[PDB]
Formats: structure tokens, sequence, C-alpha cells
């Protein structure tokens, strides 16, 4: 019962042993779903889903995972917590009605208060600082597409690194002993406090945390290249960060710069890889990036891309979290 | 397995044999629900419901039908696909999480791309061009209220005919060999390309497709008179189309003009038949139509009206679609 | 089958015998949920939930209660009935698809029309005049925290008394013979018509209905003190009613004025007891009430407060309503 | 839930839409029993059966129908309600123990009081005025043996027409729009009050109610000829009514007088068609009618007779009533 | 297993501890039936029901209780044990076929012989001396309508006290320590032998057994007033006992004589409270008691009357007896 | 399927092979009931029980056997077939409602007509000529109390031999090859036609049928002595037959006359063995037979008596008949 009745706010609060137990559980549940061996063990359990920010992958992953294990789910639309009722008051009411709460919002303060007073497991769909449910899916995808042990895998996240995606990517790789590389301008590196935490963790696990501004050096010898949108947010901010992050675009030459023909590409999504989105065409017109913003359409649709296999693993990893905490 | 694992985008892609198989299935499932013989055969199946346009009849029909067969359902509120994430990207993620997708939106292009990349059955709740789920419910209702074969039934749709409702009403009647009549100004006839497709279909099935501008001639000898709202859309457009469609109002004299005392009245809904709706009173005040816009309150509430029996059959027909494609 | 197949619009339409049957049923279902003896008896039943006003306690109570008894539920977001489709038309469509309807909106006229034409049980989550689902939870909470019979319990609601919360609190206490006290300015007393109805009811049950403007006299000898927000509504109205209701604030001295060390405090929620809500800080800044608007933070968080036990009983009482009307 | 939780006292209180829903339900349940698709949906439900008059068809139909749907049944033998305990008192005790009551007795007053105070659905096995459970079976039998719509069917009841059998036969045919003919002496016509009710109903449904004294005119063009025993009752009354009803005997010439070789014969039973019953031989000896009283043995045993198919449909129609009111 | 495999002939053979265990069990089973938590634990068990005297409440209570716990039941109509076959012989045959026997007859000798030789539990529906199944229902009803402990409850039975109803009412109250009062002429007091048994029992339990001829003194301070019919029996005997029992009629003044506004009224039933019964009008005509014999119609139908809640508790108490002896 | 879908009217229509198959089946079902291995295989099957004559053993045996195999049963009280409705008409209605019919009446003609027209298996509880269900129980009892093969068993029936009990006892023993002896006055021997049938059967099976008037010779060497009541019937007939049957009384000396200390005694019941029955005392008073009519109380209650084990086997043998014909 190491993970029994535990909240899932960030992987910092988890040991490597526990993280790899959740990766193994996600593997077995994914296989059980395909093979038909899956048996529901959360029958009649209700899970509230706070979603102050919109979501497609995380919401659906929670709903289907829940239904596969016999649980029900209540989806709370953004259409306003903290406006008429405090987070502390809301936590103490949902905790007496629901067996678990998921929270997709703004501050780690908010979800930490939710966990403090809820009295039931609380999960972090995404905050401004961390995004741990995504990290479980990412490592599972890398393991599936890797012939080697998890601690021998190397990967480079490139782009806005001080956002929640880069923060948790640093944590997970340091936890599991793998070779992590964050590549970005020093303006967009994670806060030095968090970097220092992960340097200490890497000492105890053999992980190789490196932060650099030079892309061609960050991708050399990696198995996977990772990127995310450069803005979470007003349109005007795009102009500022496009100047900073222009050399960090993920194109065919970048994957070639790794020197690894087996290298794959990952993206937590949503992604701007073409001009077939409303805001995507707004960036392509004013700033002249028609065939992708942070990744080329070619790279995104190439055989090296595994972004959709990564997206599907959100279902199985979140399902593992539900089973490990409620059973 | 003629209909096994098939998308339902429009009835053009369906043979008459398949359409009547779905009508028969809707009849048996409707009877099984009342009699208690219904047995769930979609247990644990998840269905995503894209709803970019609001809906009461279609959403509820999907939810209850799904729950009656043991399936679950995720309702995606309008509150924005195509804004941050492309339809192609969304299709490839939901297709790995859900057993089927429903789409209620704008363009047949959108739902056709959804079907192309989803990898799972995709259903069309409504597009701007077609509305095939409604057509199945309409024909089932006519068959129930008809003592004669489906190919002997006659019906006239009157009003805005180039919208999705008139388009699919032309298709279904041509498929099933029945006597179809669209009555409207030539400004509001369906595009000649679609008319010509249905003329060709009617040749092979014995259907009698006729398009006319004269109401008293379109209703003579029909078993059912059909109408829909004249605007889908800004308020200002009402003034233009009210002038065009004023003589096409459905009143007691019109049903009398059919010459059939057994004639019934149908409406896909929502309908403006009185001044008890917010926009309905706005039309009644400025344009002076207090007792109904496209149909009189008397006609709508008369014993000849079967609009609510038609609405209920949405549950059973959609249920037939779910069973025939997922089983 | 006294309560079989009955709508739940207000407790005026219910006898004391029936109300206490629902309180007893809520007690047994609450105990059955904890003890594991609960057995689902609403399997496959669908319940539509109209929510024109936002809700946390009522929506979740319906969802979880429904799922505990094996029923499904469709949550209709505010994002507009009565705009394009009348309430009468909507009732006749949902009544053929759903086994029951809940309505959370504005006027008793709206939910009464829903019950008239739906053909299935209709429940009142909240209207402007009544809020009967809350009343069942309140009396259950008082009974649990009372060593004495229900008809011997005394309680005082203080604040805006002509709102839906004070109206139904008058009704329920008069029905059950208990000592009821509404304390407010005469401007904010319930309409004299409703007061006179409850005076007549109190004659037949032994209830002691008293309405007063003096707080220290209304709380003397009561077991529970009750309060609610002073505005449902624009911000500007707060200034007017804060002047009226300033002496009716619930502070430590008020509970002391009861003279009962066992006295408890209740609140239907949401509540403004601190400056940790968006609108709550707006009131605290302009009007200078930092530690609570209608109740002190101390009182709200004191051991005397039972507001969260009251909130949880919404699940069990609503569950009792579902079982008693659908079984 | 049009028929949910409703008593079944006479078809006057039922709309045509509801009656045809019960005919459809009887058809589906009859087919489900043969095909094996029937699934019990009344498990654990108890039904009391008041039988102040003896019964074979109605009692057994209730018992087997109940057992097929998983319900139990308590048969109260004639061996005396209203002797030591009032009907009102009995209703309020059985209503708290049983989910439904059936009543086979004397006056519509008795069963109407039972329904008033029972609090649960009450069914009328037979009263002196009406016999609605039989009517459902009769129309189902006619529909099965008719190639044409129900409203096009013609039938003639001949014999004692002011009894319960003729009364309800007038009601049902008027409800369903069919061509009804009662043939009897004016002494034995139904009360003019009831005739006038059914004339008004026939106006709104297209039914053709005709009452005549001439047999050869009443049977011309009918699909079914119906008859019943001429006395319910002392033996002495037979002499009086045999003189009146002698020309109304159902013999081979009468069916020939219809002019329809497809014509069938119906009888609610019990029937005196031979001298193989104790009272049947008493009539045959004194009054000299050896080969049948109201119908010839030849006609009763001819291929045109469908009285036993009619008797079997009592099971399926009563079963439909149980399902439609208790589910 | 204190009550396991035990016959239920009279409460004299039961300790107070066992009686209150059966009252508690009846409470839990009554609540389990309403709440849906009831689970059958007598599946496939057969219970023979000897009924030499007619019965409505006891027969139905046995049938429905049995069916609720999954047992079956065989109802033996009065239409003669002891005529061709002895009770001893019958007991030894039914004991090898049935899991339990109920007996409703004449002498305690008969049911005691049944228990002696049956080899299975035997229950006493009613004898001339005792009626213990009724007593369990009566005490349960008093407890439900009492805010105080069972041993503090006071009640007065008034009328024919030496019948089976008064005899067992004396026993049960003495067993449970409550304040019992039998009020009747000394001609109709129970036999002194039984009175002396209950005086001895009352010594060990604190019960206050008092027998008096003065009504106004017997009702002072009681919570419940109880009465029964004055004859079980020829019509001629009514004249004799009406003279004796005229001052013991239960009217509004009598309940007022208790001095307790909370006082309730009870009656095992059947009751003569109006002229709407065959024998009831015979008494009203000859003896001039039109508005009730032993209780006024006003009192019987007043809010103080709880006779029907008492009747319903026959189901739950008998059910408790079945469960406690067969499980 | 030798016995599949077959009526059971008399054992004459059954081969020895089939009879011993039913004896074996009764043995296995009796053992399965005690051991808990019994599994219901008649679920949902309805069995009508015509009982024109009263019955305790046969009715209960049918009810409990039916319920043990999951079947239901409808008990038709004597309170008149053949009075208003012919047997042929009744058979054709019950055959379409019930899976089987039992008949307990007067003439083999009646039950043979029932089987002819019913269309479903018909069983003979008892007629005036035969009583085959009893015979199966009798042989099973003899086999259980016999260490030797069935064809080596010897038994003597003594008393009124031309009744149904003696008739079928002759048939069964002749079928199974056992040594049968009927002992009675020649006035009360079975009809010579039936005797001659059984002599022919005994030739083919080795049975030893002997009819004698001398008791001491009929009992010599038998394993079982059998007797039944001397009148089925007015009281006056007893005087006539008591004179005839006085020397045929079953007393201790008679069992001694067999010369077999292991000899047992059997009686189909009801039996007059003492003065503890209403009619039994009438015979004892007028005719002076206080300690038994056809058997002494001593013999009936002696250890040699096995009448109650014989009675219990009615359940298991009838159960075998139900299983062998309906499965
Ligand atoms: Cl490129
Ligand atoms: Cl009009
Ligand atoms: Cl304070
Ligand atoms: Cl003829
Ligand atoms: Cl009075
Ligand atoms: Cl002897």
């Amino acid at each position: 019962f190491n993970v029994h009745n535990r909240s899932y706010l960030t992987l910092i609060e988890y040991t490597p042993r526990q993280i790899r137990y959740l990766l193994d559980l996600s593997r077995d549940l994914k296989r059980a779903k395909y093979a038909g061996t899956e048996t529901p063990r959360l029958n009649g359990k209700n899970i509230a889903l706070i979603f102050e920010k919109t979501s497609t992958r995380t919401r659906c992953a929670f709903e289907v995972a829940a239904h596969d294990q016999g649980a029900h789910v209540t989806y709370i639309d953004p259409n306003q917590i903290g406006h008429k009722e405090s987070m502390k008051d809301t936590a103490r009411v949902l905790g007496r009605m629901y067996d678990a709460i998921e929270y997709r919002g703004f501050g780690q303060e908010i979800v930490e208060e939710l966990a403090k007073y809820a009295g039931v497991p609380v999960y972090n769909g995404l905050t401004d600082e961390f995004h741990p449910t995504q990290m479980l899916a990412d490592v599972l995808t890398m393991h599936e597409f890797s012939d080697r042990p998890i601690h021998d895998i190397a990967y480079c996240y490139i782009g806005d690194a001080h956002n929640n995606t880069g923060n948790s990517l640093m944590i997970v790789g340091a936890k599991l002993g793998m070779d992590v590389r964050l590549c970005a301008p020093r303006c967009l590196w994670p806060h030095d406090e968090l970097i220092e935490q992960c340097r200490a963790i890497a000492a105890t696990t053999g992980a190789r945390l490196t932060l650099t501004e030079k892309p061609e050096e960050a991708v050399k010898g990696v198995d996977f290249i990772y990127t995310d949108v450069w803005v979470s947010e007003p349109f005007e901010k795009w102009g500022a960060r496009i100047e900073e992050l222009l050399p960090y675009r993920v194109n065919a030459a970048l994957l070639a710069a790794s020197g690894n023909p087996r290298v794959k590409f990952m993206h937590c999504l949503p992604a701007f890889h073409d001009s077939n989105t409303h805001v995507g065409k707004q960036i392509a017109d004013q700033y002249g990036l028609p065939n992708g913003v942070e990744v080329t359409d070619d790279v995104f649709e190439s055989d090296a891309s595994i972004v959709f296999e990564q997206a599907e693993n959100r279902l199985h990893t979140i399902k593992a979290i539900l089973v490990a905490t409620l059973t």
C-alpha cells in the first residue's frame, strides 16, 4: 500500500521505486484492455474532475479509464471556483461525496489546498508548475519505443523550459536515472531552486541532468526529442517569445543533428505544426511560419513521430494512478 | 456485417436495403425497451460526442440510447475545436480512446475528415448540408402512422428547402421509393447538383421526387406535411426570409388543401409555434406573427400533430445506429 | 406508494407523514452506504438535470446518488431554455426519454409547467421561491445532532428571510411541528400570504412559527442558528442590504445570546465567511467586513459549526427522493 | 409514463393512443414468451386478487402473467368482503402490503372506491358495468386475424347488450375508430347515457357506432361476430330472456348473412354451445335448445371460431397491463 | 440461536430479551424493505398456512413477508381439519413437506399439539386464548409513535378483555415492563389464573398491570387507547354484550379523558366504526349505534388514529418471526 | 424421452421399464433434496391443479415439489367444473396458459377428456378408478424398507378392494413382477375385467396376483400389509360395509398371522385409527369400534407402521413425475 490512498500532485513526492511501479501497472493495464483480461475493480466509485482550464486528452483519459474500471465521473466545466466559494470549502464538500478529485487549474497552491482539506486522493491534471500525469505517459512511451533500460534512455526537451512541461520532465528523468537535457535560452530555464533539487536527486540515482542553450549539442546521442507550444495567454506575447525561440524550432535538420537514425519525436499536445488551426494561421500570417511553429509538419507527420502513441498512453497511465490509489 | 464498423455521415452512402434494415432495427429496439426484453450489448463501450452546436434531442438520444445498451458517453461542450487543435489531430487521439465519435457542427468537410482519420465509426448529429439521424426517426414515425408500405407513403416538406433538413429529406425518400415533394421558393431549393443525384436515385427505386413553388399542389394527396424553422444565425436575416416564406406557412387551411383527413404534421424541432420563447416573441412583435411562424399553434397542438412521437423516435433510431455499427 | 411517481416541487404539497418518511429513508440509505448494505434499485434509469443556475452541492448530490443506485444522469449546462424552445415543448420530449427531471432555475412557474407536461417525476433543485431538497437535508442534520424529537427542536433562521431558503425553512418546520423562528427586518420577511399558510399549518401540527426583528430574542433557547448569503445578482445591491442586515450578522456573541452551550450553526452554502473568494474580498474592501459577511470565520470554523455535515446530507436526502418516487 | 402507476377500471378513462400502446405491448410480450426473449421485470412484486365472483380465464391470466414477469400473487377466494370489513378499510391495508390489486366483483362503485383509497394501481377483472381486460384481448385477437388496420375492422356483438360485455365492446370500438354494431332487442340495449358518451367519442375518432334490432343487417360486412351468455343469476330468468333473444341466436345462417366467407366468431366464455354442462342441459331440456343456446355447436367448433385464441390472449393483454402500470 | 428453530405459540414462552430482539428485527426489516437493502435469506423454503378461520391481515402478511424473503407459501382454505384426519396425523405429514406451519384456528390445545408432533416451527396466527403475532405489531407501532422507552409507554385496552386480544395485550406489556391497563366489566376480565401469571411477571420487569371497570381512570395518562370488536359468533349475542359494553365505547370524550393531546388510537381490525358493512348495519339498526359500535367514525378517521400503520406492521413483525426461526 | 411430454393417467399405460425409471428418479431427487445437490430445472413453469375433491397430501406434494424445481402452481379450489363450462372447453384454455394440469376428481372419463384436449401433460391426483401417484410412493417406500429386489417383495392390500386404491395396487404389483394379494369379500373385489388385465400382465412379468377372502392366508409371508378407509360418501353406508369388512380389520393378531417379525404396515391416508376425528367418533359410538376402524391405534402407532414415511414419499414421486414429463 505504498501508493494506497495517496494524492498525486507532483513526482517530487514520489520515490523512483513507486514511479516504476506505476509505469509497470500502466503496462499491464494497457495489455489487459487489449487482451480482454481487464476486470473492473473500482465499481461504483465516483470521481470529481475540476477543470478550470479546457482539456481534451486529460478529461477523456479520466473518463474512459474510470469507465473501464467501473467508476463514474463528474466533469465540472470551467463555466469558476474561487469566485463565490473558496477552495477550502469546496474540498470539504466534494471529499464527503466523491472517492477522489482531479484538478486542472493554475497554481500548485490551489491543488495543494485541495489535497489538504479534501480528505480523499487528489490528482493534478495540470498546474502552472507541474504536469505529472503527462510525465507518466511520456516515460511509458519512451520505454515501449526503447530496446534499453529506462535509466539508459536519453531525451532532450527543447523550447519553453520553465513551463510546467519542462519542469516535470526534469523531475521524472532525474527520478529514474535517465540522461535528461533541457535546451532553451537562459531566460526560459526553470527556476534555479527547482534545478538544484533535481541535481541533488540525480546524484542519488545516476541521472545526468544538463541544461544548455545550444540545440545541436543537446540532441546529440538522444533517443527522443520533445517539444511543446511556446505560449500557454494573449496573442501579443507570441512576438516576444518567437524571437527568443526561433533557433529552437524542431525541424528535420535537428533530428539529424542527434546523429541517431532511430530517434523519435514526442509532443504532449496540442501542437502547432501547420496552418490548419484558428490561432495557428494567425501566427503563420504575422510571423511567417507557415509549416509549423515549434515543429515542422514534416517532422510531426514523419515515421519518427510518436506523438499519438504518447497521447493514447495518457489513458493507461491515468488508469494506473486510479487503481494504485483507490485499490 | 453490411453496416458493421461503418460511419454514418449521410444516407447517400447507404443502400435502400441497409436503410430499411436500420428502420427495422429501430422498431425492434423500441419494442424491446417497452417490453423489457432489451439486453445490453455495448457494455463498457465509450462514445465521444462532439457538439459544436447546442442540442437537446440529439444529445439526450445519444446519452440514453448509450446507457440503455450499457455504453458510456462523454459530452464535449461547445465551450471550440479547430481553434488550438486541428480536426485531424483530434480525430487520431479520440480514435484510440473511444469506440465511436458523434459530431454536431458546421461542415460536411469537418465530419468527413473526422471519419477519415478517427479509425472508428463517426456519426453525424447535424451538419450544414445533411442531418441523417433525423431522417431515420422521420421515416420510422411515418411508417408507424401509415397503414401502407413505405414506398407508397407521400410527404411534403415545406419551408427553407436548401438547409440540411430539406436536403436529407430528399435523399431518404428517394432511397426508399416514396413520393417526395419539396415546396419552397426557387431561391431556397436545394442545389441543382444534389437534386440531380436524387433524380437518378429515384429512377432506380421508383421514387417520385417533385420540387414546386405552389403549396396547394405540393400537399394534395400527401400523408404527412413537414416543416422547419426558416433560419438556423443573426436576427436581421429573419426579415428577408419572412417575406419569401410567408405563403409557405403551415396553417389549418394548408392541411385541408391536402384533401386527406388522415394527414399528420411533423417537425424536427425546435419550432416557433407561439410567443412563449425569447426569440419567438421578437419575431412576433416586429413581424406580426403572434400565433406561430412556420406553423400555427392550432396545427402544432392539433391531434394531427405527431411531432413529439417523432422526437421520441430519435432515441430508438440513434440506438439502432449504435447497435448496427458497434455490434 | 404515497410518494410513488410524485413530483417534488415544494413541501407544501407534502403531508408531515410523508416528509418524515423521507427523513427516515435518508437515514437508512446513509447508513446503508457506509455499512455496504446498499443495493442498487434504479439500474438503467436516466435522469435529466436542468441547471439554468450553477450548482455544486445539488448537481453532485444528484450525480453520486444516482450512480449509487445504478441510475445514469445527463447534466444540462446553463450554456438557455426558453430562448429557442419553450418549457412546455422541452418537457414533452424529455418525458419520453428520461425517467425523471430535475430543475434548477428561476420561477416556480417554470418547474410547475415542467411537472405539468413532462409526464414523469420532476424535482426542484432550487427556484426563487422554494428550495425543498435543502430542507430535507437540514432537518436530517438537526435530527442527527439532536437528542430530542423533531417536534421539540427549535431553530432560528436569520438574514434575508423572503428568499427561497427562508421560505422553505418556514414550511418544513411548520409541517413537522417544531419551533421555527425567522429573524429579519420587516422589509425582508416572507410575503404575508405564505406566512399565513404556515400559521394555519402550525395550528394543525403544534408548530410555533414566530417572526421577529430582534436577534437576541429569536436565538434564545434554540438548538440551531441558520443563515444564508444576503444576495443571490449585481454587486451594487450589496450596499443596500448590508445596511439593513448589519445587526443580523452571526457572530460569537449571537450564539452566546441563545444561552445554549450545545447550540450548533448551519448554512446551506455557499457562504462568505472570509476574504478568500473573489467577490468576498470585494465586499470586505468596500464595506469593511474582513472576517465574514453573514457569519464570522470563527463561528463558521468553530466546533459548533455543522455546515459540512449538512452539505453531505444533501446526497442522502436527494437519494431518498429518487428512491421514493422511482421505486 | 402515460400509463405508469395508473388504475385500469374502464377504457373510458383511456385515450386511443394509450389503448393502442397496450395492444402493441401485448403483441410484443406474446412474441417474447414464445421466442424466449421475455425477461422478468416485476421481480418480487406482490399482487392481490380480489375475486368475489368465480373466474377461470381472468384468475389464471393474472397468475401466469405475474409469474412470467417474476411477480407473486395472492388469490382471495369468494369464501365475503363488505360483510365484516368495509371496502375502504380493506383498500388501505392491502395498499400498504401489495403493489397492486385486482377486483372481480359487482359494482363499479366498489372498484372505484378500491382505487380511491388503495394508493396503488387497481385493476377491474369484471364488474356489472364494464369488463375492460376482456376488451384488450378481443381487439388483439381481431387485429391478429385481420389483414387491415384496426380502424377499418368491423364487428357485431349480438345478444344481451346492456351487460358488461356489450358495454365495454361499445367503448373500445368507439375509442379505436372501428365499425361497431350492437344487435339486440331495445329492452336489452345499453343505457342511453352510455350510448351517448360513445357517440361523442366516435365523432372524434371516425368510429361508426350503430345499434339495431335486426340481425341480418348488423352482420352484413363484418369481420367478426361476437356473442355472450344471455344470463350472468337464478335459473327462472332464463325463460324470460330466451323468448326475447331467440332470433338473436348465432347459427350458420347468421354468419352466412354477413356475406363474408372470411368472417370469424368470438366469445368471451364461458359459453353454452352443447348439452355437456350441468346448467346447459337444464336449459336444453325445459326450453328445447339441445345444440347450443346463444351459438350452435357447429359454429362454436367450426374453423371460423377463434374463441380459444381469444382466451389465450387474456394472458398477454393482462400481462401488458401489469408491465405498463408497475414498470 | 435463542429464537432459532422455535415455535411461536404465545409470548408467555418468550423472555423480554427475546421479544425486544424480535421488535428490533422487525424495525430493521421494515427499513430494509423501503431502502432496497433487503436480501432474501429464505429462498426455496415452503410454509403451510392452516386457516380454519378467515383472515385478511394475517394471511397477506405471511404471503408477502414470505415472498420478500424468497419463500413460498401454501394457503389451506377453511373449506375442515379434525373432521376426517386428526391434528396429530396432519402435523406429521406437513412437517416432512414444509419448513414451517402457521395455524389460525380455535384452541391453544390444537396449535400446541401441532407444535408437539410437527417437528418444525409452528406459528399461531390466532387462537381463542392468544394472538401473539398481533402483539408484536402493536408494540412496534407504539414504539414508532413514542419518543420514550418501551417500558415507559402506557396504554389501555378497553372492551371485551377476556378474548384473545386482551389476553395477549396483558402478556406483552407485562413482559416489556410497560404500564398496562385493561378496562372492562368484571364479567369480561381475563381469567384470574392468567391475571396472576402476569402480575408475577410484572414484579420481575417493573410493569404496572392494572384492571379496572372505570374508563375515565384507565385512560388518564396513557399514550395509546386500544379496542376491538365486542363479539368474535351468532348475531343474537350482540344484544347481551352491547348492554355490558355501552359505557366502554371509544369516543372523542374518552380520548380527551386521557388528558394527553398526543394520545393515539389503535385497533387490531376488523372494526365496526360505521354502517358500511353488512353486519355493521344490522347492529346499527336494531341497537341504534349508527356512527360506530366500539369506536366513533370520527375517532377512527381522526389524525389520532394509527390503525392502518398498525396493520402494515403485521407484515414486518411476522417477517421478523420467519427470519428469526428459519435462519 | 420415453416419458417426455406424457400424461400420467394410470400405470396401465406404462411399461415396467418406465415405472422403475420413475422409482429411480424419485430416489435420486429425494437424496438430492436432503444433500443440497438439487438444482431447479422447471424454472418459470406453471402447473394448474384441478381439485374437485379435497386433498392434503397430493396438493402439498404438488406445491412443494413444484417450488423445489422452480415451478409455480395455481390451486383451483372445489368451490365446480362441468357446471357452467365443459371439461373440453376448460382443457383448451388451460392448455394454452399452463405447462401441465393435475386433476383430482371423479371419473377416468373426465381426466381422459382433459388429456385429450389439453395439449399438455395431464396428471391424475385421484379418480374413482385409479390413483397412480400414490402407487409410485407406495413402491418407493416398500423398496426403501426392503433388503430384496422389488420383484421379490410381497404385500397384501386388505379392505375395500374395488376402490381406486386397490385397483392401482393390483396394477403396479403386476407391472413390477412382485407378489400381490388383494384380500376382501367377493362383493368388494375389483371388476373381473380389470382382474383379467392384470392376470395377463403378471404372465409376462412373473408377478403372482392372488385374490382371496381369507385374511390369515393373504398375509402369510408378506413384507407389508396395506389398508384404506372402507368408505370414500354418506354416513349411512358405513353400517352396510362395516358388517362386510369387520373380519378384515388390521390388528396386532393379523400382522402376527403373516409370520414375519419384519413385516411393516402401510396406509395411503387419511385413516381412522382412533376416536380423535369428527366422523371417527361417529363410527366409534354407533358401531362400537373405539380403538380404530380398519386398523388398531396400536398397529398404526407401532414401530411396524411406516405410513408417514409413505406420505413423505408423495413429494418425491410426484416430483419425479414432473421432472420426467416436463424436462
Ligand atoms: Cl523540415
Ligand atoms: Cl389556423
Ligand atoms: Cl466573533
Ligand atoms: Cl347450425
Ligand atoms: Cl364522537
Ligand atoms: Cl390390537
